């Protein structure tokens, strides 16, 4: 409850109203997730079974020159 580890994206199913499209398959998030699993670290919407297919590449930010 103090050390911050690092694993795959922190996908988290949110709730807006309609399901968003998937970024791994490009298919609406229907019959797969209540709404959509948005990564609470880099902002990445995916399905509930497409995460096991993602190579886990979280930590993609901008302004990395310095
Ligand atoms: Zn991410
Ligand atoms: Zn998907």
């Amino acid at each position: 409850q103090t050390d911050d580890p690092r694993n795959k994206h922190k996908f988290r199913l949110h709730s807006y109203s309609s399901p968003t499209f998937c970024d791994h398959c490009g298919s609406l998030l229907y019959g797969l997730v209540h709404q959509g699993m948005k990564c609470s670290c880099c902002e990445m919407n995916v399905h509930r079974r497409c995460v096991r297919s993602v190579p886990s590449l979280c930590g993609v930010d901008h302004t990395e020159r310095r």
